[PDB]
């Protein structure tokens, strides 16, 4: 079951990890791909504070991926973000494409 | 028309409560299930402010249903929500499911 | 490429706008819909902080879509709103509508 998982806000971050988690948990061999943009591509900076679960979802063999565009508006270095995190030049774009070749879209 | 509606935002249900009485009324024969999780699921508490704006929903015959992972860390009790409301293991897990068994998915 | 995008939330419409900006540029010729529903529905106003953006976007060919349902609640006047825009009399039912006839879904 593939479902590319769309976080667009850093403030709900928190809670749409811990929804991610959930759908691992309830999906038997679900693959996962998780694209972050906007505001909440904060969340995975070195220091950011769910850096841990982050890494949680990455043993988890989930795909964590990273908005370039995101990455640009907000002043990042990729230096400066966890170390396995994938990149694509534009979140939204990732998104759409993933969508057209079949897997299942959730807004968190 | 098979639509499956997400409800994630308890500061955002009033609104999103209002858009499904819009799709109902925009599309005919319509076959909605509502699907509330994170902390929307307080919404179908007993004694929620918008508790007579879900029976309606119910008696238009739309499928209104709260995620148990978030009943859970919203520490709510089953005795505590309106009556006939249908209960999944995952809110998200349903919502993908749906959504591969062919239902439309409208974020709110 | 055909996208359906959904913006509801007045308070993110400048993020939004910017993503369907990135999206334009990230895929090559995308066929976009954009669809205000409930507070978002104020950015089409003629005194709209974001007017030059989305009369960008028009240029861009990208098809600016208004919800009547929300522009009644919002006590607006078409009279009020950027020329040019399309009205439906349903976003959310328009943006069923959309992902039926094959339109990929893009919540923002």
């Amino acid at each position: 079951m593939k479902v590319v998982v769309q976080i667009k806000d850093f403030d709900k971050v928190p809670q749409a990890l811990r929804s991610v988690i959930n759908l691992y948990n309830d999906i038997k061999d679900a693959e996962i791909e998780v694209v972050l943009h906007q505001s909440a591509i904060k969340a995975l900076l070195k220091d950011s504070d769910t850096r841990s679960i982050i890494e949680d979802l990455i043993k988890k063999n989930i795909l964590i991926v990273g908005c370039e565009n995101s990455i640009r508006s907000q002043n990042l270095s990729h230096d400066q973000l966890i170390p396995g995190i994938k990149i694509v030049t534009s979140g939204v774009g990732e998104i759409v494409r993933k969508q057209s070749e079949g897997w299942i879209y959730l807004a968190l």
